[PDB]
């Protein structure tokens, strides 16, 4: 049972304000629901790892994917079994798009080892909210934003039923209702 | 070119002392050594996360397989690079001992994540230094250790073109002639 949502998109997006302003929305509604986000949601502490200087890229996705393991085991399966809504602030979406668009890592093994990480766990749906990468960890410049950016509407074409792209330049209240229409078949 | 070396065992099982031994024989021999180790080699950091906290093994291993990436990338990579020999207290077959058959986690899986840590760079040798849980010098809780102890030899007879399996128990000095004896037709 349960139901598992997650948002995803660069920096400055709005898919924080998404995500929370969908977990009051579903709550106004009376329904149960865990908000939750990556990376430090698993281990707190990950992200005082993550801003080790020069760290490899292979290192920085070992790191994601160490919270996502515990994340997915101690919050997001349990919630997901008392039947919560649980809606993540970045999934593995996240990995793919930065580690694997924007550092070079190859798919394949970031999948590998996510399949473990993740017990194959994916959301139903992903709001993805599609930002210019000029509007957006070492290296977060913009020619590494654009490959982000693009990877992820590739991530989004690949899995169409999964994703629903969404334009973060609209207003904030538009993003929210479109969130909104989306969501009401899998939650009358 | 360089020569990577490493030593493996239970906690206590001498494997520090021997690596400590084994770098001042080749120092006597005028060659360049460095010694390292995991968990910390990498990211000290994940060393000092792990001495307080407890995760499931799944977190647990990528936080040594990230540890491990830097440690390869930063310091052993280019020791090799700079023609040292370089010994390492404790590689990926820890992981696979503890992580593997110690908390089950499944091996293959294991080796996959591994593959791009640590851009496939395997050891020349490895000694591993085995004696039994109640013999290392630093019973419910005995049983994980004793399928850390069995995993180990499981990975020795495995390769064991790559494996030195020794008599932990033996004095000191007498392991230390040991691995001379293994290592000298190799320098
Ligand atoms: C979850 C996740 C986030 N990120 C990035 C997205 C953001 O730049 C950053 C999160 O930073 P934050 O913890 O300050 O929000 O980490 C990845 O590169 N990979 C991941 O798997
Ligand atoms: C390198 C490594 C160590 N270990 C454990 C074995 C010991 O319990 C411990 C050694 O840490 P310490 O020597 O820093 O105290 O780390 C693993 O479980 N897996 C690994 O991959
Ligand atoms: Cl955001
Ligand atoms: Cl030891
Ligand atoms: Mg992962
Ligand atoms: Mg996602
Ligand atoms: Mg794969
Ligand atoms: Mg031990
Ligand atoms: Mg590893
Ligand atoms: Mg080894
Ligand atoms: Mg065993
Ligand atoms: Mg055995």
């Amino acid at each position: 049972p349960g139901l598992f949502l997650t948002l995803e998109g660069l920096d400055g997006s709005g898919k924080t304000t998404q995500a929370r302003r969908l977990a009051a929305f579903l709550e106004a509604q009376g329904r149960p629901v865990l908000l939750t986000r990556e990376p430090g949601g698993g281990l707190p502490e990950v992200r005082s790892l993550l801003l080790t200087q020069e760290l490899s890229p292979e290192a920085e996705y070992l790191l994601f994917s160490a919270d996502r393991a515990e994340h997915v085991r101690k919050v997001i399966l349990p919630g997901l079994a008392a039947g919560k809504v649980v809606i993540s602030d970045r999934y593995l979406d996240s990995s793919l798009a930065y580690q694997g668009y924007g550092r070079g890592l190859p798919l394949p093994w970031l999948r590998e080892v996510a399949r473990e990480a993740t017990r194959g766990l994916k959301p139903r749906l992903t709001f993805l909210l599609d930002l210019p990468p000029e509007a957006a960890l070492e290296g977060l410049g913009l020619e590494f934003f654009r490959r982000v950016r693009e990877g992820y509407l590739a991530l989004a074409r690949a899995e169409p039923g999964r994703f629903v792209v969404l334009d973060a330049t609209l207003p904030e209240e538009e993003i929210a209702r479109a969130i909104q229409a989306h969501l009401r078949p899998l939650l009358p």
